[PDB]
């Protein structure tokens, strides 16, 4: 029933294998006690949730000297992450990425004939299921031995007040709640929405027991739908995605945007704007045979036996907000100040709960500064001008301001990209670097090695946006973003170290041009 | 003979197959003339050599206003980075990391049985010469129609004096010269060196007419040997290199360069320190047979009909300096002050040619300042504190200290990196991200997913230095090194936002243990 694990020092292999048994476990498992029951201090906060946001503010709080308390319904920490979100996804995109290699040049060089072949999906995912404990025990080891954290795993919390809450049948107090309870997926009010065969990020690692048809449908035009689809298109099957308006808007630089979506295309993919699911039709046995949706052309059928949901994900505010009284916001959002408080006094609200973006940095950083708070270090968090990025069969990343956005906005502008504006186009060997070698130097496959651009205002010569889709440059936008935030000019990129070959060209192609006062295109 | 074609206006695929043409022509093919004959201004310099220090030392100066010539006996711009260096290094790098990626899931998923396969060498390299002029086609382009350069290609410059040079059968008059001319391939002194079957990076994608046997010896033990080593070792042929000191001596931190190391030889690698060739066995028909060297224990004989030496490059420094008399230094290189004026009134050295590093970054960065120092503008250049890179069959990322060169450098330190240091060691799944997560889920192959850290002064809380072994972190070092430059701290790391699953785990990992006021290793 409740173990407690205080003086457990479990390797991160053996908490590997530990959870693993307690997930498998036919009346749910022990519960994972880590709390010590020697420190006279009162909890400073109780983390509802021991995900990104839970697990940092947790760290971070510690850290301070502060106390702190964790309770997750899940045997380990780390959240949807490792679970079901980005870890998956990232594993997904990885296959997304040689597999499009691979059919590229299919029966080249040591590369096997794709013709007829179809990767499993459900092998794929069966991948993860057997190697996700590795996550799961990192997390339970780090946390506890590296951390110093306190916390009760595989058991649900009981919230009583803004005070209290009850967790493995005790009860605990606290001058302070930080509510991190994440968010769940969306869905659809249209029959058949719960025929066997359909299936969100969450689902498809826990109930995905066959191999899905020739076809595949994916509803939603945003992150998980594209980078799940890529997958989906990657494997071999025709993907057909039903976008409500239009797919990625996130990426602001038409070019660029049009680039990602172009590429995705020329894969066999097939979007659909306008368009909404009007009817997931059932077979005789309760599974999905096809999905019904009306588009601006008229009604459509796709058969399929795999529907695969990516549309937004919802905060799971309903039941603190009705014990609490915490005011929620128009798409259930748990409202809060700079701070990370919520409507009721000594209640943070973090990570996804508090809404978009929904991405780790934030769930991080809003967890890092609740708790700075909790521990009387009065720190504002509003996001803002932070970099982003998604995966289709390509890395895309970007920041600031796309081309005609930053026109529109009044700003003079030079652009400084690859392949250069010519009637050549993107049958070019540039941009090139790590990953798109092959790209570049095959037959017919050069418009494939990627695009970049960076947004420079004329006057101030400072870099407005910068954008990438390749492999490569994602780990670079973290940091170059930071310059950007910095005042970074053309110059001052022209005058860096590059590392040629760069996925990001940015520092050369300026320095080619940072020579005149009058700046010009590239 | 010559071409004029100032006026004419190829387009970069256009320029990509005349270029070829005049490769190919038996003849030598036509002369590239492209010079504003109706231009009175006098030329502020002429650049002997127009690869990457000449060509953008070109650029800058029109950029700057001013009037320049580039002369160079190949066809076309860029010189060795894209006909026989950076480029195809990048290429076979690529493919060394994909048949890593094959050969570990081996008859797995969409992967070949790699088993008994060995991938044709001949069949890659053949594959960068058949694509190589996309490149030059685009050099040519840009420098002409973009940039606004004037040029003579495909003929060898003929300096008279410190003013005066021979092109095209024409005399051109300049204010000052800029020798870029680079380095030519180290060679050994050794008895049968010039048997076939023995290459360098240049002769190697110009006279392989013979695929491999199966075993290669490499000589040398630095980036080209490694790079090039691995790429071998990867299509499948037994590779043993002979480095007459240490290999990667460049990898300061210990444990960055054990991985690295430990990683290559897993491969099968052979690395022999300390060793020496003292003779080139050939058959009877001319062609390397075998190798001989002397080791620390003892002499060896390695059978093999395929030598590939990865010495370092010598400066083609010895007609200029007779002619013009200028200063050399050991090893040739051409010795300038720091605003790149050699010993002669008038002329300027850059690039490969005036020594190490010899980088991308150091080439096209001389070539500018050289630049602005002719068009009036007094600037000193001194490369120092670089970031660096290089390929195994991973790429390998360094900046600033390693931990055992902090200590030593008196500073008390502690180090964030991953994986964690425990009993489980490498066998766990972190560090992780793009590239590397099939590694990180495979059976038993998660010590294959990198090794990161980064070295932080315990009192002052600086970044010291960043270690990175994996894929996606070489665009980020550019970025970084800037921040580490300007006072990094392991609290504003923390700070920033990241994008996970990251190559480099840094920013998060920062923010584990920036709440402390004593830092703790992780
Ligand atoms: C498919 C997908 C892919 C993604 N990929 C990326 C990516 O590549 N990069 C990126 O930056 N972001 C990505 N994100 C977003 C990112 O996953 C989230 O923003 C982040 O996981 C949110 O962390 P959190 O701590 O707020 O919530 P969560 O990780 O959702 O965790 C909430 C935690 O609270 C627990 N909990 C809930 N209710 C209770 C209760 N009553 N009692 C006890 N415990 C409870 C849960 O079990 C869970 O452990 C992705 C999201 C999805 C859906
Ligand atoms: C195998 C290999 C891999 C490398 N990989 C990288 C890498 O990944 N990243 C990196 O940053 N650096 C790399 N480098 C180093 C980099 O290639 C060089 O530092 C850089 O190319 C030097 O540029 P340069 O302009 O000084 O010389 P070069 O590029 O060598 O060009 C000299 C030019 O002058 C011309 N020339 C010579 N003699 C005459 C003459 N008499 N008349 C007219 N023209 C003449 C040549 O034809 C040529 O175009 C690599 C080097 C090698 C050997
Ligand atoms: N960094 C990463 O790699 C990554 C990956 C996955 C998710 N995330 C984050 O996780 C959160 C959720 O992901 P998300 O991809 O769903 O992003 P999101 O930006 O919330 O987009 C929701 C998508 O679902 C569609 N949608 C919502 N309700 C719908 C309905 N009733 N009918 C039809 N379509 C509907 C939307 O279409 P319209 O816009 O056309 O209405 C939109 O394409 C986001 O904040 C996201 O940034 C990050
Ligand atoms: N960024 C990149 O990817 C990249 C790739 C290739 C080259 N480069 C640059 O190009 C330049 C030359 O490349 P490099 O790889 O040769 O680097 P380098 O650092 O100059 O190393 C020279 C290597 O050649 C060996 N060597 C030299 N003379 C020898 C002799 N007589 N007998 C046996 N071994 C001998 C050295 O052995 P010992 O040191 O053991 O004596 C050493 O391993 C460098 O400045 C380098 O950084 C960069
Ligand atoms: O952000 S956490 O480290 O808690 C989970 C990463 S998978
Ligand atoms: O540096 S140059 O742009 O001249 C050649 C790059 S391959």
């Amino acid at each position: 029933k409740v173990w407690n694990a205080r003086n457990d020092h479990l390797t991160i292999n053996q908490w590997a294998t530990r959870i693993d048994e307690i997930l498998e476990a036919p009346d749910g498992g022990e519960v994972i006690y880590n709390v010590d029951e020697n420190d006279p201090r009162e909890y400073d906060a109780i983390f509802i949730g021991g995900g990104a946001a839970g697990r940092f503010g947790s760290a971070y709080l510690r850290a301070m000297g502060g106390r702190q308390l964790i309770v997750d319904r899940w045997p380990f920490l780390g959240g949807s992450c490792p679970h079901n979100a980005c870890v998956p996804h990232h594993l997904f995109s990885d296959c997304a990425a040689e597999l499009m290699l691979a059919r590229t040049f299919s029966g080249q060089y040591w590369f096997p004939d794709m013709t007829e072949k179809v990767v499993g999906i459900k092998e794929v995912v069966d991948l993860f299921r057997a190697g996700r404990n590795g996550p799961h025990g990192i997390m339970n080891f780090q946390s506890k031995e590296q951390l110093n954290l306190e916390y009760i795993l595989n058991c649900p919390a009981k919230v009583i007040d803004n005070h209290t809450v009850e967790a493995a049948g005790k009860v605990f107090k606290a001058k302070n709640l930080i509510l991190a309870v994440g968010a769940g997926p969306g869905t659809l009010d249209v029959p058949g929405v719960n025929a066997k065969g359909v299936f969100d990020h969450a689902t498809l690692v826990e109930e995905l027991d066959y191999e899905p048809g020739s076809t595949v449908v994916v509803v939603g035009g945003s992150k998980t739908a594209v980078e799940y689809g890529c997958f989906f298109n990657a494997t071999g099957r025709r993907t057909v995605m039903l976008v409500r308006t239009e797919p990625l808007k996130l990426i602001k630089d038409n070019e660029t945007r049009a680039y990602v979506l172009d590429r995705m295309k020329e894969q066999g993919m097939e979007i659909i704007s306008g368009s909404n699911v009007t009817r997931i039709e059932e077979d005789a046995n309760g599974r999905v045979q096809a999905v019904v949706a009306m588009t601006p052309n008229g009604e459509m059928r796709i058969e399929t036996d795999f529907v695969f949901l990516g549309l937004g994900e919802q905060p799971r505010s309903a039941e603190l907000a009705k014990i609490l009284g915490l005011d929620l916001g128009p798409k259930g959002e748990v409202l809060v100040n700079e701070y990370l408080q919520t409507s009721v006094p000594n209640v943070y609200a973090v990570g996804d709960l508090i809404g978009g973006p929904m991405e780790m940095f934030k769930a991080r950083k809003s967890g890092c500064y609740a708790a700075r708070n909790v521990m009387g270090e009065k720190i504002s968090y509003t996001p803002k001008n932070y970099p982003d990025f998604l995966h289709t069969h390509y890395e895309v990343s970007f920041l600031g301001m796309g081309e005609e956005e930053a026109r529109a906005a009044g700003h003079e502008i030079v652009t400084i990209k690859m392949p250069p504006d010519t009637e050549n186009g993107l049958n070019v060997a540039l941009p090139a670097s790590d990953r798109t070698m092959l790209y570049a130097f095959g037959k017919g496959t050069a418009h494939m090695s990627g695009f970049q651009k960076i947004v420079i205002d004329a006057k101030t010569r400072k870099v407005l946006g910068a954008h990438h889709v390749g492999y490569g440059a994602k780990d670079a936008f973290q940091y170059l973003n930071v310059l950007i935030k910095q005042g970074l000019t053309v110059d001052e990129l022209g005058d860096m170290d590059e590392l040629f070959l760069n996925p990001t060209h940015f520092i050369q192609l300026s320095r080619l041009r940072a020579g005149s006062k009058n700046l010009v295109s590239l």
